[PDB]
């Protein structure tokens, strides 16, 4: 997370750390058994080899670790376009929720989107700057403004990339400096007001660059897919 | 502000910049005519040497500038102890409130306090770290944990300083890294949940050093004092 601040106890209770030997991606608690993350995070991984840490502001210490039992990556996931970039994880044993740093987040209405002027909170243990040498140990969080789909799409032409109906953007076009980064991927993007996960940290060009908003998977487009799979 | 993030549109609509040719202190909109700040900001200053900038996330650009007409420094302000460190300012002309970036914040109940477990948001244009001699141009906010009076008192009980009953503390005692700093003085300390200003940025030893938390004036102890003057 770039341009964020350290999360406080109970601020982002839905955040999980997805791990294989150590942290590589974030995830969002949907219930006792089910974690939401990115397809690109779980793509060609073995469930048996992945775990999560929940209930902790530190990725490598505290809370509790659970084995993953199941990986569900979107069937239309395109690794080249990073489209349909969503995955569900099912855990081998339940998380104890309602627990201050362990609490589920809500799902938005089916087919909803964000609009310019919405603010959203993005959290995780990713780099503090594009290309730092280590992950912070403490959870960061950042509030960023949503960027119109059309505008974000137009900015990313310069990089030859499309932003689709399956994606939302957020960040600061003019100045950069707020964003998710490497390690943040599959992490939550939350409407705090309504307590709803609206996005997944997905991709972008570098981190926090001027003109290059972070792109997030638009959760409103997979409400179908999530409720079936669970 | 150290260890914070750029306030977004609408997040800190009660922040003002108090200025003498340029910014040197913060303050909080109580209503159209009234600004709460620190006695140490206004003491031995002439009202009509002073102006505020409201309705901007920038201290030197934007919003509107309004002249000060009156200064009420607390009659028990002790400048050696920085105790009773509260002032009220009345403006020459009213602020247009109920804007995106201009609203009043509320006052806590008479005699209230903060406890361990509470978090408060501190905002302003102060230095982004200790001794970095330049103001950010954009408003920052940080959320800190409350530190008990007792603990804070023991922590300062070592720089020969006393945290009195008229004072509350915030900071990270383990890590430091989150604090107000120079230029942030008189700025608001808010309980975001209830939309109440419970503190005024008062004093500290350095900025964001662990075991030297930021010390704030305890607004709950001046509720009588404020409501009378207005």
């Amino acid at each position: 997370i770039v341009g964020g601040e350290k999360a406080l106890a109970g601020e982002c209770p839905y955040q999980i750390s997805l791990q294989s030997s150590s942290h590589f991606c974030g995830g969002t608690i949907l219930d006792e058994y089910w974690i939401l993350t990115a397809a690109h995070c779980v793509a060609g991984q073995t469930a048996s080899k992945l775990s999560i840490r929940y209930n902790s502001l530190k990725h490598s210490l505290g809370g509790e670790k659970i084995s993953v039992a199941k990986i569900f990556a979107h069937e239309k996931y395109d690794s080249f376009k990073i489209d349909n970039d969503i995955a569900l994880i099912k855990l081998k044993t339940p998380m104890k929720l309602d627990q201050k740093n362990a609490k589920a987040v809500g799902l938005p209405a089916k087919g909803s989107d964000v609009k310019v002027g919405d603010q959203v909170r993005v959290s995780g243990w990713g780099y503090l700057e594009e290309g730092s040498y280590s992950l912070p140990s403490e959870l960061r969080r950042v509030d960023i403004a949503v960027v119109s789909r059309k505008e974000c799409n137009e900015l990313y032409s310069k990089a030859n990339a499309e932003v689709t109906d399956n994606m939302i953007c957020g960040g600061d076009v003019a100045n950069g400096g707020k964003d998710s980064c490497q390690g943040d991927s599959g992490g939550p993007v939350v409407d705090v007001k309504n307590n709803q996960v609206v996005g997944i940290v997905s991709w972008g060009y570098g981190c926090a660059r001027k003109g290059y908003p972070g792109v997030y998977t638009r959760v409103g487009n997979f409400i179908d897919w999530i409720e079936i799979k669970t």
